[PDB]
């Protein structure tokens, strides 16, 4: 992997975002672990947040005019990532954010739209920014976001896949369950651990 | 003024987030400028804007524990704030924001970001009244959380309804200080910089002696 999909595990890591061990999520599914990017609640945390959204967004290569974040989530995270771009990409980026009620604030909401938010899990987000995006003519280049669980929806593809297919876009995502993996097996201490993920992603991985 | 300070006016200049001319204000007054730092809307605006709200925050040597942004105007601000504060003053602070409405689904309710506790400190883009602070005490209140003060872009130094101005009453109605990069005066002073500006700064001065204080 990448040094700064490294630095991310072990920065999410640190902040209990990542927490490996035995979770019950939201459909009932018992999972080894757990990623909450809502424990980014620091000026440093949001910071570092930025510089990693912004390395998974130019390393992309995708694109894009403005960054949108949706409401709430979306808001700080499209902030920090427009900052970091500007302060360590030297790109100068228009952003924008909608009001769930004009509901717009930012700039006009036009061009290649790159939205960026923390997780993709029913693509409900997604599907309601698009409506958004759609109506004032602009079209999706990609969403970017943290983690992508590479885990099957209700259906037999998952979320990222249901956005990919719908939009003809592509989702960045900053890591993947691969990398979760990859980063374990590095870890002998974490054998318990890798043993209970690769069992999950048997049962509902892709 | 301080060397930022003047910065900050040129870089509001600079992306006509002020504006010098004619323009029929909210409350009816024609005034002499503008001011509308919803045009800083770039990923470097927002990286210089949070730098110069960092710097009068620790300039003005007020204690705080956390970052309050109201929704929504506030979240972007006190989000950039917290990230200049971080990355070029090494103080790694915990922000918070609110939801104008409690989320269905979960157990969140209207906030977000860090639990909102101690000495608050609300960062904001200017106080154009004193009921625009009301929304954000009371939730500020509600969690045993004290404010600590109120940080805005610029204080207009001008009347409202009465005799003080709005940022007066929110400092009398909260007993707190209301911290601006800028005020009128700031910018009376530099008009008085530039030459080409008399023409401004003669409106400018009318303006203050109008409705000023």
């Amino acid at each position: 992997m990448k040094p700064y999909q490294r630095q991310f595990i072990e920065f999410a890591l640190s902040k209990q975002v990542l927490k490996f061990g035995e979770f019950t999520l939201k459909s009932g599914r018992k999972s080894p672990y757990f990623f909450n990017a809502g424990l980014f609640n620091t000026g440093r945390d949001l910071a570092l947040l930025g510089r990693f959204y912004a390395e998974a967004l130019v390393d992309s290569g995708i694109e894009f005019d403005l960054l949108f974040g949706p409401a709430y989530k979306g808001i700080p995270i499209a902030t920090t990532t427009a900052v970091a771009l500007a302060e360590h990409h030297d790109l100068d980026l228009p952003y924008c954010f909608n009001r769930k009620e004009g509901n717009l604030v930012g700039s006009a909401l036009q061009g290649r739209v790159m939205l960026v938010d923390d997780v993709i899990t029913a693509g409900t987000a997604i599907r309601e920014s698009m409506e958004i995006i759609q109506a004032n003519g602009a079209t999706l280049a990609g969403v970017l976001i943290s983690l992508d669980r590479q885990e099957r929806g209700r259906g037999e593809i998952s979320a990222i896949q249901e956005v990919e297919r719908d939009y003809n876009c592509k989702v960045i995502s900053i890591i993947t369950l691969k990398d979760l993996i990859a980063y374990l097996e590095e870890k002998p201490e974490m054998a318990e651990h890798l043993a209970a993920v690769k069992a999950y992603r048997e049962e509902f991985g892709v």
